[PDB]
RNA sequence: AAAAGGGCGAUCUAAUGAAGUUUUAGAGCUAGAAAUAGCAAGUUAAAAUAAGGCUAGUCCGUUAUCAACUUGAAAAAGUGGCACCGAGUCGGUGCUU
DNA sequence: TTGATTCTTACAGCGGTCGACCATTCATTAGATCGCCCTTT
DNA sequence: AATGGTCGACCGCTGTAAGAATCAA
């Protein structure tokens, strides 16, 4: 028995655990050994991180099932389409769909004809002669009108159909709209027929290249109206131009409207809105929208079809056919060109795979970019090509008919396709002109996505309620699927219940019951005192929300005190300062149906909140109309189009019954007519809640009947990887104290922590940026990805190569002489993201050091970082913390509040991990109900330590080994106890319970909280070391802290050589190998694709996820003689679920006899194995080992280490060939590779005339070959050396297996070597 | 003090588009016994896109969870003595069952 | 002497380490939750 | 990106069977 504390540090990847005593010593204990091995008893100290690898997020599954679903769904509709031509092709061809099923087989295996689309070579040869793509059948089944192969019709349909096209367009993307010059030219002149007087016009303007470029749309805008001089962005034609390309433009201004009129012609209401725009403005405008219309019908095709519509009525198969055509005469062309000029070269572009070229980027599948990379300097060193470079800079060189841009086809150009073959074939066969609308919906039909998976309860993810329990078709859609009711459970599904009423849900934010309970909570409280004479009569405030509340949207306090304080009560008040609780949809209602007795009905207040909870739910008009329909009677017609053109959105925080339905059986009045009247004491809705006399509380209570740990962690609002750490720390505290013998800690002082891809998201934003600036900085220095990690060139390239504290411009290659400067102070903010640096030629461009950039550099580099934030190159934060100095800078509060976010937490997720480790721990009740706090859980914060190690010499090197988390926790254990000890007023800010205005205080409080741990004071007469050496708690006879022992103790303990590093074995779940398919080989390592398709013969899978490997000990055969081996097997997870309950089975099918089932070990991932002379092995596969041995290295090594990677140390020269010698030794102890060693030997000695710095920082590099886990490489004055894979377990196989408990306390050997 | 409005971030669900890959179809010509050499043409299409599963749906199948043993049916639970000297991954020495 | 036997001993087959090479992507739409940093009212 | 599957080349091990004795009868 003692009393001791737990000490944690919480991590995405690691979790930190250590035992402290009130000395602030870690204890030693001695734990039982189980197995076979004669060590019965290990002694330990009681400190250590558990390792794991980071918790995933379902995006991946929930990618996988979305592109599942969609393939099934394809191939369903490509199987409506069968089930539809069948009966009528059983005429032409029996085996034809046999065929088209069967391409895939090899003709070995084929059971019909090779060729599908007919069963013949000469016709099949003549229809790949006269139409080599499908677009060639596309355009000729359009345009002509002769009677075509059934067949033909078919292949025709079902391309169509397959590849159908995105559905981001509402309505009919009219194809007769496909010019931009003329459709702006008709815009023009029919802006011109409007207003004679003041004509804008403009003819040396070029619409095709200003609105059609891939600039953003607003950049676009921006061109075309910096085009025109007559012309502004807030001019009516700016609007129409805006429309065009879809900005959602207004027209208050430009019609000098008092209402709101903003259309956009991608939503579905623009109709109607428009309709509203037509019954305010004239009738004679409506054209010029049509033509605006027009033009964003325009707009967009002319990158769909580059082809006149009015030539064939198949423009996209057009634009694919001169695709084909344009390909063919520049392939003939660079034919003739290389054969003429070059040959010696042929060879390489039109006959090597491997490299890029022709012959690489049709047969070998190169990248189109590729493609280009390799032809430029061939088109650029030849005569006769300057004219394919103007076709190669447009990324329209040889181009495919199958590309990344045909993304950009939408399905309306398809549909229109399909029509028109339906219509010119129908008139020869009976079915086609039948079934037009059955294939017609096959192509059109898209499930809502409020509707989900159409299952049957089979499904976890689905939701929909079906009409009647039948075949979902995509023709019997709207009669068997309830759309108003799968909308609805589709959005209640996600919303949030009332935390007081677990089991009712939550109305909207807009509810007209939610306003009326703010406006009441709000009023309850109000001074009103007169000279002389705080009564809040309920009378009295039913006139003020009468009067006031109802007549106007925000309540002013002077208006307030003028119209009911003075005119209706004669008196010549300081409640609330406006009131923060607007009626706002009582008065977007009323403006609405313009009937105020309709809404003071309390009859009709039930229909009022269905109105608002059915706006609130859908967003799709349809919706809306359906569920308004039964209130159509009520409102004259006008009134129900304007009611369906509202839309809200948001919810609220309580339900229904908890502002009305709610009333106490002792008071007999319900809670919300409490709070507007409850006599002479005007109660609140808290004092309401939590009263003593108040049947509420206790009712509340009751309603919370309910769970589990895991559920619990679940639903925590984070990152899977915190909560899975989470877990894991408390799974860690419980098995602690489980080795204290059940005894509880007095504290637990825990604190948590704060790529290509990030490349790639880079370069994205970058490039979006210059392209919205217009700049031509991209271009001009040329920028390559994975070069954008260095902040210098990123700042540079984010700031358009300018500063932004002056208006000079950056020189690239001079940004080592430039300098980042923080916008607010480092020593205020420790922030080092974007958000908070600047890449300036010098810092003195700043104002002061004490604030924000003076309002002098503000005032000039405004306009700048307006068009910085305008183009998303800056985060809007990021402009708030530069132009402060406006808002007067930084004064002495908001110092005070950085200072303190430093030490104190404040944030949720540690709040809730508190919690849960209270809750947990203290689960005891006193006489009087009152929780028992046995265990204080501290929360810490990451800067403390850090700053303790810093000023205490403590440095650690994280490279070095895995210690620095254990360490890391036994810190925050000491300084938490140590700071409740100090100052226990602070408790309120550490410890998890119900616990210019002196800003200067607060921020000189938390400057040096840490303080009293030094030993000395700086004063200005000087360094004076009268620091006391026993620092004690202000009227506690407790000692705090103790300078000559505690240190020393402290140093002992990070100076520890064993600490309990363990890594949490895992079984591999996910997929089942790599995604690529390739070839068919002769390998048995191809896995089959499918259960009837050959690896050798289709290709296949290449490698499989090993999991859960299996220690088998049996008898292989070998003239077939049977020898008794013992090996692992790696089991995948493909045939994991095979060979479960099946393990004799299972094994036998592989080649196994006489398998010792009893002795069949299940060995997960990173299983640890002692072999010999203290080398440990990790298990990573069923042929692969990781290093499993901690590197001890010295105290004083690291801290010189530290001291000279920074350089300000200039410790002894010979602590680096101690360290070599160190590491050395480590290697040949544990490590199996020598050659790398040596290698790793010989560079140092190359390198010896190195400064120390330098050397250091190499040295520190040089620690990977001597990490715990996976070998990687590292890398000594640019000599990279390759990792050393440990590729077999035969080792293994005879070790000592290690299974360590979550702490690594409890252990149980198994000598495998008495095994075989 | 509070609301509101933005702006970034962590997640979760549903509906879609385009590519990618694989097998097959798209007869390759000439010379030559052959090995192979010389030419021509190449852009497209079908089918699959986790093996598959029963619960038979135009449903589900890559998230979370996992040291050992003993139970339970799963979840989950239970199972391992304490001080003192030291410290290269923990070793000893005392007590106590 | 002669087949069999008994080593026996040098030559082809087996199943281990170095050294690369590779690893399914882009893009929309519609919602719902929590969490933090700001300004504005 | 990471770290494990996979193929190619190499390569020491190894066990194996074809001489080389080696008895015995």
């Amino acid at each position: 028995d003692k009393k001791y504390s737990i000490g944690l540090a919480i991590g995405t990847n690691s979790v930190g655990w250590a035992v402290i005593t009130d000395e602030y010593k870690v204890p030693s204990k001695k734990f039982k050994v189980l197995g076979n091995t004669d060590r019965h008893s290990i002694k330990k100290n009681l400190i250590g991180a558990l390792l794991f690898d980071s918790g995933e997020t379902a995006e991946a599954t929930r990618l996988k099932r979305t592109a599942r679903r969609r393939y099934t769904r394809r191939k369903n509709r490509i199987c409506y389409l069968q089930e539809i031509f069948s009966n009528e092709m059983a005429k032409v061809d029996d085996s034809f769909f046999h065929r088209l099923e069967e391409s895939f087989l090899v003709e070995e295996d084929k059971k019909h004809e090779r060729h599908p689309i007919f069963g013949n070579i000469v016709d099949e040869v003549a229809y790949h002669e006269k139409y080599p793509t499908i677009y060639h059948l596309r355009k000729k089944l359009v345009d002509s009108t002769d009677k075509a192969d059934l067949r033909l019709i078919y292949l025709a349909l079902a391309h169509m159909i397959k590849f159908r096209g995105h559905f981001l367009i509402e309505g009919d993307l009219n194809p007769d709209n496909s010019d931009v010059d003329k459709l702006f030219i008709q815009l023009v002149q029919t802006y011109n027929q409007l207003f004679e007087e003041n004509p804008i016009n403009a003819s040396g303007v070029d619409a095709k290249a200003i609105l059609s470029a891939r600039l953003s749309k607003s950049r676009r805008l921006e061109n075309l109206i910096a085009q025109l001089p007559g012309e502004k962005k807030n001019g009516l034609f700016g609007n129409l131009i805006a429309l065009s390309l879809g900005l959602t433009p207004n027209f208050k201004s430009n019609f000098d409207l008092a209402e709101d009129a903003k259309l956009q012609l991608s939503k579905d209401t623009y109709d109607d809105d428009l309709d509203n725009l037509l019954a305010q403005i004239g009738d004679q405008y409506a054209d010029l929208f049509l033509a605006a219309k027009n033009l964003s019908d325009a707009i967009l095709l002319s990158d769909i079809l580059r082809v006149n519509t009015e030539i064939t009525k198949a423009p996209l198969s057009a634009s694919m056919i001169k695709r084909y055509d344009e390909h063919h005469q520049d392939l003939t062309l660079l034919k003739a060109l290389v054969r003429q000029q070059l040959p010696e070269k042929y060879k390489e572009i039109f006959f090597d795979q491997s490299k890029n070229g022709y012959a690489g980027y049709i047969d070998g599948g190169a990248s189109q970019e590729e493609f280009y990379k390799f032809i430029k300097p061939i088109l650029e060193k030849m005569d006769g090509t300057e004219e394919l470079l103007v076709k190669l800079n447009r990324e329209d060189l040889l181009r495919k008919q199958r590309t990344f841009d045909n993304g950009s086809i939408p399905h309306q150009i398809h549909l229109g396709e399909l029509h028109a073959i339906l219509r010119r074939q129908e008139d020869f066969y009976p079915f086609l002109k039948d079934n037009r609308e059955k294939i017609e919906k096959i192509l059109t039909f898209r499930i809502p996505y409020y509707v989900g998976p159409l299952a049957r309860g089979n499904s976890r993810f689905a939701w929909m309620t079906r009409k009647s329990e039948e075949t979902i078709t995509p023709w019997n859609f709207e009669e068997v699927v309830d759309k108003g009711a799968s909308a609805q459970s589709f959005i209640e599904r996600m919303t949030n219940f009332d935390k007081n009423l677990p089991n009712e849900k939550v109305l909207p934010k807009h509810s007209l019951l939610y306003e009326y309970f703010t406006v009441y909570n709000e009023l309850t409280k109000v001074k009103y005192v007169t000279e002389g004479m705080a009564f809040l009569s309920g009378e009295q405030k039913k006139a003020i929300v009468d009067l006031l509340f109802k007549t106007n949207r925000k309540v002013t306090v002077k208006q307030l005190k003028e119209d009911y304080f003075k005119k209706i009560e004669c008196f010549d008040i300081s409640g609330v300062e406006r009131f923060n609780a607007s009626l706002g949809t009582y008065h977007d209602l009323l403006k609405i149906i313009k009937d105020k007795d309709f809404l003071d009905n309390e009859e009709n207040e039930d229909i009022l909140e269905d109105i608002v909870l059915t706006l609130t739910l859908f967003e799709d008009r349809e919706m809306i109309e359906e569920r308004l329909k039964t209130y159509a009677h009520l409102f004259d017609d006008k009134v129900m189009k304007q009611l369906k053109r509202r839309r809200y959105t948001g919810w609220g925080r309580l339900s229904r019954k908890l502002i009305n339905g709610i009333r106490d059986k002792q008071s007999g009045k319900t809670i919300l007519d409490f709070l507007k009247s409850d006599g002479f004491a005007n109660r609140n809705f808290m004092q309401l809640i939590h009263d003593d006399s108040l049947t509420f509380k206790e009712d509340i209570q009751k309603a919370q009947v309910s769970d589990s740990l895991h559920e619990h962690i679940a639903n925590l609002a984070g990152s899977p990887a915190i909560k899975k750490g989470i877990l894991q720390t408390v799974k860690v505290v419980d098995e602690l104290v489980k080795v204290m013998g059940r005894h509880k800690p007095e504290n637990i002082v825990i604190e948590m922590a704060r790529g290509q891809k990030n490349s790639r998201e880079r370069m994205k934003r970058i490039e979006e940026g210059i392209k919205e600036l217009g700049s031509q900085i991209l271009k001009e220095h040329p920028v390559e990805n994975t070069q954008l990690q260095n902040e210098k060139l990123y700042l540079y390239y984010l700031q358009n190569g300018r500063d932004m504290y002056v208006d000079q411009e950056l020189d690239i290659n001079r940004l080592s002489d430039y300098d980042v400067d923080a916008i607010v102070p480092q020593s205020f903010l420790k922030d080092d993201s974007i958000d908070n640096k600047v890449l300036t030629r010098s810092d003195k461009n700043r104002g002061k050091s004490d604030n924000v950039p003076s309002e002098e550099v503000v005032k000039k580099m405004k306009n700048y970082w307006r068009q910085l934030l305008n183009a998303k190159l800056i985060t809007q934060r990021k402009f708030d913390n530069l132009t402060k100095a406006e808002r007067g800078g930084l004064s002495e509060l908001d110092k005070a509040g950085f200072i303190k976010r430093q030490l104190v937490e404040t944030r949720q997720i540690t709040k809730h991990v508190a919690q849960i480790l209270d809750s947990r721990m203290n689960t005891k009740y006193d006489e009087n109900d009152k929780l028992i706090r046995e265990v204080k859980v501290i929360t810490l914060k990451s800067k403390l330590v850090s700053d303790f190690r810093k000023d205490f010499q403590f440095y650690k090197v994280r490279e070095i080994n895995n210690y620095h988390h254990a360490h890391d926790a036994y810190l925050n254990a000491v300084v938490g106890t140590a700071l409740i000890k100090k100052y226990p007023k602070l408790e309120s800010e550490f410890v998890y319970g119900d616990y210019i205005g002196k800003a200067t205080a607060k921020y000189f409080f938390y400057s040096n909280i840490m303080n009293f741990f030094k030993t000395e004071i700086t004063l200005a007469n000087g360094e004076i070391r009268k620091r006391p050496l026993i620092e004690t708690n202000g009227e506690t006879g407790e000692i705090v802290w103790d300078k000559g022992r505690d240190f020393a103790t402290v140093r002992k303990v990070l100076s520890m050589p064993q600490v309990n590093i363990v890594k949490k074995t895992e079984v591999q779940t996910g997929g089942f190998s790599k995604e690529s398919i390739l070839p068919k080989r002769n390998s048995d390592k191809l896995i089959a694709r499918k259960k009837d398709w050959d690896p050798k013969k289709y290709g296949g899978f290449d490698s499989p996820t090993v999991a859960y490997s299996v220690l088998v000990v049996a008898k292989v055969e070998k003239s077939k003689k049977l020898k008794s081996v013992k090996e692992l097997l790696g089991i995948t997870i493909m045939e994991r679920s095979s060979f479960e309950k099946n393990p004799i089975d299972f094994l036998e099918a592989k080649g196994y006899k006489e398998v010792k089932k009893d002795l069949i070990i299940k060995l997960p991932k990173y299983s640890l194995f002692e072999l010999e002379n203290g080398r440990k092995r990790m298990l990573a596969s069923a042929g692969e080992l990781q290093k499993g041995n901690e590197l001890a290295l010295p105290s004083k090594y690291v801290n010189f280490l530290y001291l000279a990677s920074h350089g300000s140390g200039s410790g002894s020269g010979h602590y680096l060939d101690e360290i070599i010698e160190q590491i050395s030794e480590f290697s040949k102890r544990v490590i199996l590779a020598d050659a790398n060693l040596d290698k790793v030997l010989s560079a140092y000695n190359k390198h010896r005339d190195k400064p120390i710095r330098e050397q250091a920082e190499n040295i520190i590099h040089l620690f990977t070959l001597t990490n715990l886990g996976a070998p990687a490489a590292f890398k000594y004055f640019d000599t990279t050396i390759d990792r050393k894979r440990y590729t077999s377990t035969k080792e293994v196989l005879d070790a000592t297996l290690i299974h360590q408990s979550i702490t690594g306390l409890y252990e149980t050997r198994i000598d495998l070597s008495q095994l075989g």
